[PDB]
């Protein structure tokens, strides 16, 4: 069966040997002959949100994505810095506003949401963002929506995770319920995990410092873990 | 958060170094301090369905499960033999009837289904089994149902997989739709994969020759991949 879309889901690169780890992955993905429609990086791109790390990340990943004709989708994590990411990864004016955006890949909507809280490790979504999200989802996409964020809306199975988990998941749940969100892509946990959130499948990719393949069929979304 | 139930999801042990691989896993799980309510093995237990392999499997796994007070849940795979498994793993009279069974873990229903076809590698579910399954699911379990089987009802992302995939998934889908089946546990693929089937989350554990942790919360089921 041919999927409608193929995505690559990578997370938690933590660049500041993370350079070798990511380099080795990209080289391995290049040799596979995989041709993704988009490559989605679900946060913690730079370990300390360093300008130099973003420059290195961009230098490694942009030629890889260009070779494949794949859209690059960057997401904020708790380790990242909004202003330095905008500047050195995106070529956008520095700002501390949430990195929220919408990207249509043919008929497939990818929504990037920013769960990060500046100077903190836990996750939160502000009122402005929920409203923005609700308004966007009021119009259905032809092939539905993939929501990409950092902190997963799933129960913490480790005590260590609870202190840095996504807070106020109920409010997000109220926005997402009944929408065309078909899957939520996340990171943060540094091990491969899946669950549902208000009936929506959530898939967490492990850290790079493997990744996931995402096959979007007409009726289901398949997430495969690539070590 | 405390889950309602903890399950261990292991698959594709292929015993006939698979002995060392499984031994090393069980020892590792024992050191973790994990106390599962059940341990579910989703098929391909013996590589050639050998009596000796089932004896070895039983010898390795029964003391492990006994130490933890965990229920053992065995599932048929394409590599297994129904008669030899019944005899040497279960202490049951030899039979080639499908290995279908129901196990209540407090309020949680685990249904074991047999997708294997004797002498063949692909998956099928017979009419007798669908009827049996439909009748069982007509009564809801207090905490819903986990369906455990070998061949996953998810699209084959590899060409090699298509020839040995589960056939006639539509019929199974018709039975499961609207039931209290909250999750489907599967194997067969030999890599970690998740998707939905008729709105129901399906989680495939990789092979042993790691495994998954399953945390059942009141409102969601979390699957975590343990390398
Ligand atoms: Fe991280
Ligand atoms: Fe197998
Ligand atoms: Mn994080
Ligand atoms: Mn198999």
């Amino acid at each position: 069966p041919r999927p409608d879309y193929v995505l690559l889901h990578i997370s938690d690169t933590h660049l500041i040997d993370a350079d070798d780890r990511l380099g080795e992955l990209l080289e391995q993905l290049n040799q596979s002959g995989l041709r993704p429609d988009a490559i989605v990086f679900t946060g913690d791109l730079a370990d300390k949100g360093e300008p130099a790390a973003y420059r290195k990340l961009r230098g490694l990943v942009e030629p890889f994505a260009a070779q494949l004709g794949a859209e690059l989708v960057w997401v904020m994590g708790n380790h990242d810095d909004r202003a330095e990411l905008r500047k050195f990864l995106l070529d956008e004016a520095p700002s501390m506003a949430p990195l929220d955006r919408v990207c249509m890949i043919d008929g497939l909507r990818i929504i990037v949401l920013d769960t990060s809280v500046p100077g903190h490790h836990h996750g939160e979504i502000r009122a402005s963002q929920l409203g923005w999200l609700a308004e966007e989802l009021a119009t259905p996409a032809p092939d539905g929506t993939i929501l990409a964020l950092h902190h997963p809306p799933i129960p913490s199975v480790l005590d260590m995770a609870v202190t840095v988990e996504l807070r106020d998941q109920a409010a997000l749940g109220r926005v997402l319920r009944g929408t065309d969100v078909r899957a939520i892509l996340a990171g943060h946990l540094h091990y491969s995990t899946n669950a549902t959130f208000v009936g929506i499948p959530v898939s967490v990719a492990s850290a790079t410092c493997g990744c996931n393949l995402v096959h979007v069929y007409p009726d289901t979304v398949v997430h495969s873990v690539i070590p």
